[PDB]
């Protein structure tokens, strides 16, 4: 990483989020004028400590955005570290969350979202192909390039919790937001790609319907309702959803890993075609 100081290069500005580790901030390339999101992750200084990110975990998250290079995939600029912190200068995006734009238009057919459903289904096929399992997926995590244009594209901003799957070990833990996640997290099971179609599935159900199919009034009940899989069409949401929808989600809402859809399988689902 480069050890030179980001401020003799980037003007920082504007925040734009936080998180438990990292605070993105807008920042301009001096010899450009080009705007692009800073997120800066505390290192952690102590292996016994609960706070920060350990350089191990950075190097991970690092090396994978690193190696990725796809439309529907944030892209890596350059990565500065100093004493207390280490900076990702990553792409910036201007549309917003994906669900913040839809959810400001009219209604939105079934087929008007399976486009935007498509685009994600293809970072997440282009990642699995070199196989990285983001296990994060989340509508949090899912923005717009820019929201005026005829087709927004999409794009999966974070790889915090992003892996590659290599032969021999595993992980276990590695889990974000529970009304998110997988049964396999949820029980710290193997995990694999698994999760990420788990995750999708999630994803189109709310997409399609505008509720949470496990979200509970606490993580407590959450994390009950993925370990028990109780999710349920009630007719009061998915009652304009069609049978292959509905089909797409039940395949990709299964407990077990092997018998849940992968994203090839769910790239020929007739309701993909």
């Amino acid at each position: 990483f480069r050890q030179e100081n980001v401020d003799d290069y980037y003007d920082t500005g504007e925040e734009l989020g936080s998180g438990q580790f990292a605070v993105v901030k807008k920042c301009r390339e001096k010899s450009t004028g080009l705007q692009y999101a800073a997120k800066f992750i505390k290192k952690r200084r102590t292996k016994s400590s609960r706070r920060g990110v350990s350089r191990e975990d950075i190097e991970r998250e690092v090396s994978i955005l690193k190696e990725i290079q796809h439309p529907n995939v944030i892209t890596l600029h350059e990565v500065y570290e100093n004493k207390t912190d280490v900076i990702l200068i990553l792409e910036l995006v201007a549309g917003g969350e994906l669900f913040d734009f839809l959810a400001e238009k009219e209604s939105l057919t079934e087929e008007e979202a399976t486009e935007f459903l498509k685009q994600i289904l293809n970072g997440v096929y282009y990642l699995h192909s070199l196989q990285i399992a983001h296990f994060d997926l989340k509508p949090e995590n899912i923005m717009l390039l820019d929201r005026n244009v005829p087709k927004p594209r999409i794009k999966i901003i974070d790889f915090g919790l992003a892996h590659k799957i290599d032969f021999g070990n595993e992980f276990k833990n590695i889990f974000g937001t529970p009304e998110f996640v997988a049964p396999e997290i949820v029980n710290y099971e193997p995990l694999g790609l698994e999760a990420d179609m788990w995750s999708i599935g999630v994803i189109t159900y709310i997409l399609l319907s505008g509720a949470s199919p496990f979200l509970g009034d606490t993580k407590q009940e959450t994390l009950a309702n993925v370990s028990a899989v109780n999710y349920e069409f009630e007719d009061e949401y998915f009652s304009n959803t069609s049978a292959l929808a509905k089909d797409f989600i039940r395949r990709l809402l299964v407990k077990d890993p092997k018998k849940r859809m992968t994203i090839q399988d769910s790239l020929q689902h007739p309701w993909i075609k």
